[PDB]
């Protein structure tokens, strides 16, 4: 793209590189991000204007050549690194708070548009110097699908799929979203991921050992769910208590919540901001090292 002089790979997303790169007139420095179906460019289209503080920035797209190049916002490092450097002494409680809450408002204000993200996971959140934190990705995984591998042939995670999703659900909703950040915000807190899964019945079998093989009890018309299968394993439900220590009784109150089995029972963004662990919720400033 003549408009652009790509400074470094960034990355590799599951559609394609990710560069960081300067516009050559406006100054601006941007994510690029190389990915033609007519329907994916009309959902694309509509994605620049949903436009929210925690929503990183579509800034263009740029369709040439039978090329797809999206423009957004740079931010200068994903939560999984952040984590990842926070090993040793955790990403503190109140910054965890000030994510997750931010978090949620970004889910609230696509989901009242009825934009799903589906495939929210710690690499597609972003954070600057100023405390923040925002959604990449959201709205590409219904324009382009998601792979079982991306263009590098790297695994698509399956450790922050929900249930609906792993069971052969194909109307899946919103509720998809609150169960990845559920998941996200455990991990956080215990600095070890929830359920990382190597396969899609890893996956679900680890879901099960935490949460209890789901029934028709908890969760109504599961047994009919098109890859259920009558002879899963019956593991027993375990405590949060021992799940997410050492997380106070409203965190571990909303986890749940989050994690519930029946999507219609699941929490919703709007209901998450409004719950009590976000009585005292202020927004720290992380030390970032750029
Ligand atoms: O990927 C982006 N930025 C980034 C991520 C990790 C490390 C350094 C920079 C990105 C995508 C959209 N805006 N920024």
């Amino acid at each position: 793209m003549e408009n652009f002089q790509k400074v470094e790979k960034i990355g590799e997303g599951t559609y394609g590189v990710v560069y960081k790169a300067r516009n050559k007139l406006t100054g601006e420095v941007v994510a690029l991000k190389k990915i033609v179906p007519s329907t994916a460019i009309r959902e694309i289209s509509l994605l620049k204007e949903l436009n929210h503080p925690n929503i990183v920035k579509l800034l263009d797209v740029i369709h040439t050549e039978n090329k797809l190049y999206l423009v957004f916002e740079f931010l200068h490092q994903d939560l999984k690194k952040f984590m990842d450097a926070s090993a040793l002494t955790g990403i503190p409680l109140p910054l965890i708070k000030s994510y997750l809450f931010q978090l949620l408002q970004g889910l609230a204000f696509c989901h009242s548009h009825r934009v799903l993200h589906r495939d929210l996971k710690p690499q597609n959140l972003l954070i600057n110097t100023e405390g923040a934190i925002k959604l990449a990705d959201f709205g590409l995984a219904r324009a382009f699908g998601v792979p079982v591998r991306t263009y590098t042939h790297e695994v698509v995670t399956l450790w922050y799929r929900a249930p609906e999703i792993l069971l052969g659900c194909k109307y899946y909703s919103t509720a998809v979203d609150i169960w990845s950040l559920g998941c996200i915000f455990a991990e956080m807190v215990t600095r070890r991921a929830l359920f990382p899964g190597d396969s899609e019945i890893d996956q679900l079998f680890r879901i099960f050992r935490t949460l209890g093989t789901p029934d028709e009890v908890v969760w109504p018309g599961v047994t009919s769910m098109p890859d259920y299968k009558p002879s899963f394993p019956k593991w027993a439900r375990q405590d949060f208590s021992k799940v997410v220590p050492p997380l106070d009784e409203d965190g571990r109150s909303l986890l749940s919540q989050m994690l519930h089995y029946d999507p219609n029972k699941r929490i919703s963004a709007k209901a998450a901001l409004a719950h009590p662990f976000f009585q005292d919720v202020t927004k720290p400033v992380p030390h970032l090292r750029l």
